[PDB]
């Protein structure tokens, strides 16, 4: 490590003299704490350079050979992928990577987003729904293979540094929701300094502290390496990884169909999409970059308003680019072993993305009105074009069964606790009604994962009646 003076010199040489405006009026402990914080920043000179650089497109649809759809495949082909997936789960070759993010502040909660309660009749948090989803599929895999005990699906949860304790305590308080305490593994995501609007000066949060924020889901790769997560994957002999975001309340965790799909096709990388809701839906789009003939994702905050509304040449009723990204990825561990060192070393695969933000910080503190600074983010999918086109898979699935994100506080039209709650109940009710069950008009039921992972094993409800709010 470096001395007090050396950290100060390096930052000053990087033109961050403003970080030391009040240094001399700080107590010694405040100075030492400041230096320690500035120490966690690897290569400030580079980083400030990278940011500076980051401040200063032909797409088409994915070739047909790289796509498949759960809405079009025969039940036999889907069953075969399900079996290939349950076998991998059953052999202990499947692990899950969760991007937990940080606090559900935007939703009106200080707690981690995974603790959010969408008010289902069971009152189960997002974390609990995903945990029972995992427990359930482990049992279905055990049944398929006829094993004496259920297989284990290690669940690596990436938390932000500030939500780490509250996330782990929540799991402990709940006895891990039925999972083995050793299969829930927590690791912290990194952070990046926040900059002023011109992106040349790091912002002071306090007179002895800089503004920092989670470095985006794209920072998952470096966090994996640094926290020994990739090491663990090798030590446990894991071959397949399913990665998703905690805000999707309908998420099929460790979905065997998605894994079977990658296995059947021998893909290094694969991703899930659903038909775009509307031209303005804030959703990334999976396309083929015609320039380099590589798959990629165009984020909603960076796509041309012209491309977003472009109609499809072979059909005027459809949007040309309509394969919406639902942050649901598959990686083979072999691919991660080969590519992670590459992805984390050069900005070519993980360029920084700039987002203007209202950031509470020194002018004396103050919570601003208009944007006053910038947050930096690496996007998880920026590595997609580093894959070989024929090793990439894109699986379209049904939005009604697989995607309903919690993004906004109640009040908004889309992606609120209410839309999640209703879509969740509507799916449960559809499964029940579809198996002969009868729900009393105006009623919606909730299906417990313990009962059904994704609609199977519900035949027993044939003829039975249910009342609004029953849990099945
Ligand atoms: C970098 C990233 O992962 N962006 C994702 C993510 O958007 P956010 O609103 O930034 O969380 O979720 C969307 C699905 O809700 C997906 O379409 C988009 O591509
Ligand atoms: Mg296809």
């Amino acid at each position: 490590v470096k001395s007090q003076q050396q950290i100060i010199d390096s930052f000053k040489q990087a033109n961050q003299d403003q970080l030391f405006q009040y240094y001399d009026s700080l107590t010694i402990d405040q100075q030492q704490e400041f230096i320690d914080q500035l120490s966690t920043i690897e290569e400030p000179a580079k980083l400030i350079s990278t940011v500076e650089q980051a401040i200063q497109r032909n797409f088409t649809q994915l070739p047909n050979e790289q796509t498949a759809s759960t809405l079009d495949l025969s039940k036999d082909i889907l069953q075969n992928w399900t079996e290939l997936g349950l076998k991998a789960i059953g052999n202990g070759e499947v692990a899950v990577l969760l991007m937990a993010g940080g606090q559900g502040t935007r939703l009106g909660s200080s707690a981690p987003k995974g603790c959010f309660n969408i008010e289902l009749p069971s009152q189960k948090s997002l974390f609990q729904i995903q945990a029972e989803k995992i427990l359930k599929i482990e049992q279905l895999a055990q049944q398929y293979l006829k094993s004496t005990k259920k297989p284990i699906i290690n669940w690596y949860i990436m938390t932000s540094g500030p939500t780490r304790n509250a996330t782990e305590s929540f799991f402990i308080e709940n006895n891990y929701f039925g999972l083995n305490s050793h299969q829930v593994i927590f690791f912290n995501q990194g952070t990046l300094p926040c900059f002023n609007l011109q992106g040349n000066k790091i912002l002071l949060e306090l007179k002895n502290s800089i503004c920092q924020s989670p470095d985006g889901n794209g920072g998952l790769y470096k966090a994996l390496k640094d926290n020994g997560i990739l090491d663990d994957l090798n030590s446990k002999g894991i071959k397949h990884i399913h990665m998703y975001c905690v805000d999707n309340c309908l998420v099929k965790v460790a979905d065997p169909i998605f894994i079977g799909f990658a296995i059947a096709k021998k893909f290094d990388l694969a991703t899930k999409v659903v038909r775009k809701r509307d031209a303005n839906e804030s959703v990334g789009l999976i396309v083929l970059d015609q320039d380099n003939q590589k798959p990629c994702v165009i984020e909603y905050s960076e796509i041309s308003q012209e491309l977003a509304n472009k109609k499809d040449p072979q059909d005027s009723s459809k949007l040309f680019l309509r394969a919406a990204n639902i942050v649901n990825h598959y990686y083979s561990v072999e691919f991660l072993n080969k590519m992670i060192p590459k992805w984390i070393s050069s900005q070519k695969y993980l360029p920084f993305h700039i987002a203007k933000k209202k950031i509470p910080s020194l002018n004396e503190f103050y919570k601003p009105t208009e944007p006053n600074g910038i947050k930096l983010e690496q996007f998880i999918f920026d590595v997609f074009p580093s894959v070989e086109l024929n090793k990439f898979g894109c699986l379209e699935v049904d939005r009604l069964d697989e995607f309903s994100p919690l993004k906004n506080a109640d009040g908004a039209k889309n992606d609120t606790p209410t839309t999640c709650r209703n879509h969740y109940l509507e799916r449960s009710s559809k499964w029940v009604i579809q198996n002969g069950g009868v729900i009393d008009n105006q009623g919606l039921v909730e299906v417990d994962s313990k009962t059904s992972y994704g609609g199977e094993g519900l035949e027993f409800v044939n003829g039975k009646h249910f009342k609004n709010g029953d849990i099945i």
